[PDB]
DNA sequence: TTTTTTTT
């Protein structure tokens, strides 16, 4: 009779869709009849076959139309405009909800039908990592209530160690788990303005490791990077907006974000010092590099890095309460694969081995 | 009467034509008498010859259409749609099995009846291929394999090494088999980002023989590819959805492909070097070459660049078993006709003369 | 009565005019009276006085209609889209056999009953670049061959030789003769692009006298083009697909035509001298600067540059039979009518002259 | 009732207008009565009396219109598709026959019952240009002869000696004389891309006042126009179609005007040189200038810079036969009005005081 | 029951609106009734109170429009187009009547019956004006006729002297008078480039500023202004066109427009000096400073800064016949009004008042 | 929108 533009639009809300293309290409899919549609039949996508019925009768008088991209792009609109509108109104707290929903989402990828890895190993990487310092578990936590609460100069981690302590690692395994951005800070203060602006509306960062004059006295390499750092002092605070370049745009003005900063043992100024919500502090503990010498999958599967190994952590030691109300009933199910998976006793044997130097699965 | 833009589209998918000038002259063609037509007659193109008796009547009624380039483009975006729609809802593995099946068919034509080549010239290009390097027909597998996984990081393979030595003969082969894209990066950053465009969607990547800098002593002029790289390294990752550009057109959030890189020997940063699975080295080799010089006829014919070398290749070392069971009735098909076509005597006898260097027919 | 697009689009095929404000001026001249048209009385241009008739009374029509541009734009992307199916399908022997063809229109129209050029001067510019090589003729037929063929990194001829040595003439000349474009790649970078999007679908490319570095030894200017052309090592190899640019068009996937480079004698670093197949040397020459002194109307009538003239060596010059099937006859034709309007003594006389350097008639 | 769109395109191709602006300015001003229009009865504006009473009707119905721009675009087309048309089929000389033909209706509208110039002073700056250099009507007549012809690499005039020796003062006569426009090279090489984009179809071109190096010695400011004059060697030579840029537009393709280039005494290297025929080395001569003072009225109306002071010259100096034929019939009319006027003791009167330094109208 | 498209377009027309948003949101503001509009009734701004009235019918059927930017986009092009042909077809004397014209409106209003501007504090900026320089009314007059004509060479006049000592306050009046737009040179040569785009149709440009090279020979800083200006001799010279160019536009040519060049005691160049017509000194003179710290109102309502206080000086000081005859009857009815309003003998007071550096008006 | 601009 004629399409019906209301149901097209449905389907883009409905599936979260929000590229053109891909809308026409799905909705042309519909043309046939689902009566007998084979992807109905096999109910392989579920993003087919939970609407080719109730769509089928509009998507033939669609399938004729000689607007079909224009139709499309009016349904796109409304799902951008969703999300739009909502990006206004995000508590941080929601942010954190949805980049981990996302994280779970991915996970299922890990074992399901898709299986590519092992949720053993991986769980073995999150006992290899959690023996390093006290806690673990609480101080992911603990940062990340921190990174909602926000709060003016209580934003900011030091992870000052020796070289080759393995925050690098850690630290990768903290902005993998919680989404920003890497930065620098060792360059030329004349070059180095564009680089601020690369932190444009990243929820986190994490700044690499910063070169003290006078280092190399301690064989640390030294120079500006430094010198540069404590002349940054309000963007740390976060208590006042701040202008940021863009390359190629013109500014743009807003409260900097919280993060995270990387640090040898080189020298450190009290103003610098006085800004931090506390160090924590990185050595090696050779047992455990011998461990991974008995365990160097887990660089293979790259999961020592893994801030989904953090994720995991979490779902594993923390109160179901801990976590957001809604996607609590995710972290259920979660565990309840885990803990029948997992025994303690193996998640023990484990530990043992990697606090032994032996080798996790030895 | 009026356009069947149906009839268009139809043609458009079943070519898989996805040009709208290459649409658009094509289906003008059909305009004629179909009775008359010395293309159908003549049998020259199958894009052609099979589908102008059917179209015939609707061309005409397009050839005196005011709105030509219009209709052409709501066929070409069905074509787009039906590949991105595929692009996400096949596994990689199906994917090559569809890939696979478009060359055998090109195959079933070029030594049908039609026959315009000769086996043997074809299966030459094969010996020098196995004679480039031992076990090629092995390495190659493993090669496939690594990008059907396309699991993060183990995600690009390296030939390094000096000129002629065949490093790019080898990749051409490879990408023809493979459906992927070449990309040229020795280029303006800031001005780059459209060759990233050309990536959408495809399976596979290839860069070739990159500007790096330093030891240009060796008369090997530097240049910044190397910094581009490894500035562009949060792509090789294959980490998370990167939203990529095309120009007028919405941009396109989805996984950066695997790939594979060509280099002679300037320095790499060991960072980038850190992005890798493997290296590959080549060697100009003088036997390899005072052959072609009497076979010139291969390249001439571009056969030991051309990747049905490879299939073919594959298909005399493999096991069926190895092919996925999809496509290994075909397999077993042409294991026969190779069986039939060859003793090892005749494959053998070039083999020796590949590695004489001269005669490779005698 | 409304326009006919039909007759227009064919008046555009038919002449193959392929710029919409050419195409618009153009069609605009028949809206007069044929019968009055002086430029058809004159007969001043064929593609005027062939077709004013035929097309008169749409012309007058076309003329009052409000939609003129669009109208044009349709009949310019058919013969757009002519040239692509034609790139994709024909070989490239049938494209150098069409492009013979035309020029042959071209001597019967220039050499026709009109006797608008003199054959007798035309003919005199074949000996003076007969005498400009060693072995002339046999150094056209090879690079015929050589561009055909379109071999893998045998793809390249260097011209190479002072100051008016004559290298850029003899570019010119076959450049007219294939078919094809000059670049100018000593521009910077960030332009290159749209130079390169010239070269989308044609035969030839030749690259203009590019400079090097350090030759300033020698009082030659130094310049980036050698720099430049090192960086696309990749498009003279011709092994792999590029990328192709116009300004509000997205890029165009193909191979990148062979061609020629010019070179005043800058160094060469071996990156680039590999994928050259032959350096040709030329020399300045007293007595032809005496000869074009004496003989300018070789250089007012731009004879030795242009194209026509190398068709005419050829003809003189070789077999039938290494002419494509098609054209044998034509060539035959003009065979004869040369062999008649000419001794070979005349044409021994008028090399005698050009090596006497005097002028080349007596 | 309509619009006549035919109307516009007649008074478009009449004034030859090509700014949609300036068309539709003032056609606008066409809807008021002639009856009343103040500046025909003024009679002030040539492209406004000849035309209101008749386009009066259309322009008060346009006056309504709702498509006002859209009715320009296509009228502005209809005149640019005429300069294409032309720019192909002309040959040179019947191009210049045309510019002279325009300039000599300015003439006989100039020196007409408008009362607006007296001869007097124009014939004066012949006398004085005719001071300026020895044979200075046959030094034109060869410039004229050299632009028609374009003999390829043959193309180029370079103007040299102390600065104050009027060679610009020339340069702008005979680029008046002809079409063109002048560039400025002295620039950033990579703006450079659109100066040179204004040559687009034009006759001549100028290259202004090019810097050079070592000339410094003499505080000859330094700049590298000469070097960026090198790099375009292919443009000076003419010898083949190069690649022409405007904003925003796609290049055409298109051999590069030939014209001059005005210096002070800074180097040349050889192969810019070598791209020259003819050097003029202007001097200077204090009783021109001691002339030039007491003969203010020149600079004041512009006469020795202006193109119609050169026209004048050689309607006096040169025969009749020199012109091309069709306007032979205007020259001889001119000659005539010429020598009713001034008596040949005037001219040299007027040469005398130029000679004497004295100011020029006794 | 329809949108005039005319009535906005005159509207358009008489405002002399050109920005499209501007035209837009005052048309739609007359949609509610002006017997009641509040800005009518305050008397706010003549562009609205004038018309309000007149427009509201067609306001209130263009608020329901859905086509209504495309109404304001015809509307100015109208007066685009009305400033372009008036861009060509004007003398520079007439474009300077009209200037006056509008400085002479805005004084009837400024001194209206509504009269926002005390015309006696007015009058004693004519007096401070009057103090500034030597002969000043004379040598107003003498920089118009010199702006009017335009003559080359002769086109150009330079102020200096110390800081705090008038230069810019005169030129920003001048330039208010003619209008026109000022530069600043003192820049890298890659920015000056669309730095002299403003330029494009002014009548007049000044360039501030210009800082000498080495200007610390004085203790003065230094700055290229003088070596980046003495490049562009062409440019103030003004015999011949010159390329000029703004961001995202197409270039143009024309003449350079005369003006002024300011600077303190830094170096001229014999080159420069010679492009001068006339050079004025200032100096500071305590009695003005004194008298502005006694006369502030002066100042703060920015009185001696405009262009309106030179028209006045004008008026009072200059014969009737010096102005055109389209004016003259204007100027006499001012000359009445101030003749009446003002004896000469306190006018006189007023400068001798000045010279005792007492405020002005006591 | 791209392009041009920005950027070097
Ligand atoms: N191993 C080899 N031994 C000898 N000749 C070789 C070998 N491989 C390639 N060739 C010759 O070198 C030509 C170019 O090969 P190819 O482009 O693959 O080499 P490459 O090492 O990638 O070169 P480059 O670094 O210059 O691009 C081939 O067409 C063939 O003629
Ligand atoms: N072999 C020759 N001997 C003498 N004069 C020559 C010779 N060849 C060309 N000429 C003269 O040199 C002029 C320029 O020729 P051409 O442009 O082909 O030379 P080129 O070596 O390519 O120069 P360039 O590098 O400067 O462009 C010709 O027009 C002719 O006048
Ligand atoms: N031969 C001459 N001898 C003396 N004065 C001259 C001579 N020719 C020109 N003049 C004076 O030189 C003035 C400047 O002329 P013009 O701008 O054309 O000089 P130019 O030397 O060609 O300049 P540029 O090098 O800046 O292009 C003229 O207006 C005239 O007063
Ligand atoms: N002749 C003068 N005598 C005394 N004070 C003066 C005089 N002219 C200007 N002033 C004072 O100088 C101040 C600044 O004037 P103005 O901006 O025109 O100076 P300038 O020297 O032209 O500046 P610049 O060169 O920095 O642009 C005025 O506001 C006024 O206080
Ligand atoms: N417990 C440990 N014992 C010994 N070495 C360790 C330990 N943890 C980390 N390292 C060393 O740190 C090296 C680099 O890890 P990285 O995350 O980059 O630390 P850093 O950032 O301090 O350099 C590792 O290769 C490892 O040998």
């Amino acid at each position: 009779k004629q399409v019906s533009w209301k149901l097209v639009t449905e389907y883009a809300m409905e599936t979260k869709c929000d590229d053109v293309l891909l809308l026409l290409g799905m909705y042309l899919e519909f043309q046939y009849s689902f009566e007998m549609c084979l992807k109905c039949i096999k109910k392989e996508q579920p993003s087919h076959y939970k609407y080719h019925e109730k769509h089928y009768a509009n998507a033939a008088i669609f399938a004729d139309s000689k607007n079909q991209k224009t139709i499309c792009q009016q349904a796109v609109d409304t799902v951008l405009a969703k999300k739009r509108v909502d990006s206004l109104q995000l508590t941080r707290e929601q942010m954190l909800t949805n980049r981990f929903n996302d994280l779970l989402d991915r996970m299922d990828i890990m074992f399901g039908s898709t299986g590519s890895a092992d949720i053993e190993e991986w769980m073995a990487g999150v006992a290899w990592l959690h023996c390093l310092l006290p806690k673990m578990d609480s101080v992911v936590y603990d940062f990340l209530k921190c990174m909602v609460y926000n709060i003016p100069k209580k934003r900011y981690w030091l992870f000052k160690g020796p070289i080759d302590s393995g925050k690098t690692t850690l630290a990768a395994a903290l902005l993998e788990l919680c989404g920003g951005k890497a930065l620098n800070v060792n360059l030329p203060l004349d070059r180095l303005n564009f680089e601020l602006g690369v932190a444009i509306d990243q929820f986190l960062v994490v700044f690499e490791d910063v070169k003290g004059t006078g280092g190399e006295s301690r064989d640390l390499p030294s120079g500006q990077g430094i010198n540069n750092l404590d002349n940054l002092r309000d963007y740390l605070d976060g208590s006042v907006k701040v202008n940021l370049e863009k390359k190629h745009l013109n500014k743009r003005t807003q409260i900097f974000p919280p993060g995270i900063v990387t640090m040898n043992e080189y020298s450190v100024p009290k103003t610098l010092q006085a800004r931090f919500v506390k160090q924590i502090d990185f050595r090696p503990k050779d047992y455990l590099k011998h461990c991974l010498e008995r365990s160097e999958f887990l660089l293979e599967k790259r999961i020592i890095q893994s801030g989904i190994a953090l994720l995991l952590m979490l779902i594993w030691y923390r109160p179901v309460a801990e976590f957001a109300q809604s996607i609590q009933s995710r972290i259920v199910e979660w565990k309840e694969r885990l803990d029948k998976e997992f025994s303690l006793s193996v998640y023990q044997k484990m530990k043992f081995n990697v606090a032994m130097g032996i080798g996790v699965l030895d």
